[PDB]
């Protein structure tokens, strides 16, 4: 329905710019970071479901799917985790992300590298190592389905999403940069998952292209 546009916190915009502009070849770390976030979301619904089993009425299966689409030049990471509320998307996550962004930037000035971003809690933004645009479809039990989108440049949008219901969880859609299409290829995604995400406690299914 109505699209609302918001500015990132200045610190978050600055982090995104650093991610986009810094020469840094080891871009594959984005996948570990997004998988980690998906795992954390799954952990949360699992834990909440032990005191309120009805929280799984929106979907019992706790899983991560990684879906390449070469025709659309997208890599999608779908989880059936807890999902994000409207307040999470617009304000609350970025509020928390300020402190870790500051710590990370400081660590970079003192000699850390970009692969340490997850040690600071702000690994989502590493998506911009490979994506020109990120679309996030999300649904929490206590809210409606939303679509968040950002092509960086200091702004993001949020709108009620009337597309296909996802039930519960989050779908991170990476619109890949032209030179980052290796991350649509079978061997490559498998190699990266095996290297950095081997012990995640939820089934990770790596889909193949149909063509
Ligand atoms: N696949 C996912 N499923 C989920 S479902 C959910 C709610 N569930 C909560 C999530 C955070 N959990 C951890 C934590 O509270 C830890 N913490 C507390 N104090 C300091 N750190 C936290 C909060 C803010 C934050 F930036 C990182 C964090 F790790 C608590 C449960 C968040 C979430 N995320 C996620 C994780 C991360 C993020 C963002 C999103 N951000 C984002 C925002 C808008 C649009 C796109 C992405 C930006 C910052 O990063 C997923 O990708
Ligand atoms: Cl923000
Ligand atoms: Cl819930």
């Amino acid at each position: 329905e109505e699209v609302e546009t918001f500015a990132f916190q200045a610190e978050i915009a600055q982090l995104m710019s650093l991610i986009i502009n810094t020469f840094y070849s080891n871009k594959e770390i984005f996948l570990r970071e997004l998988i980690s976030n998906a795992s954390d979301a799954l952990d949360k619904i699992r834990y909440e479901s032990l005191t309120d089993p009805s929280k799984l009425d929106s979907g019992k299966e706790l899983k991560i799917d990684i879906i390449p689409n070469p025709q659309e030049r997208t890599l999608t990471l779908v989880d059936t985790g807890i999902g994000m509320t409207k307040a999470d998307l617009i304000n609350n996550l970025g509020t928390i992300a300020k402190s870790g962004t500051k710590a990370f930037m400081e660590a970079l000035q003192a000699g850390a590298d970009i692969s340490m971003i997850g040690q600071f809690g702000v690994g989502f933004y590493s998506a911009y190592l490979v994506a020109e645009k990120v679309v996030v479809i999300t649904k929490h039990n206590d809210d409606e389905q939303y679509a968040w989108e950002s092509s960086a440049g200091g702004s993001f949008t949020v709108r009620a999403d009337h597309g296909e219901p996802i039930g519960r969880g989050t779908k991170v859609i990476l619109h890949l940069k032209e030179d980052q299409t290796e991350y649509l290829e079978e061997r490559r995604v498998k190699e990266v998952v095996k290297k950095h995400s081997q012990f995640i406690g939820y089934p990770i299914t790596l889909y193949l292209e149909k063509e």
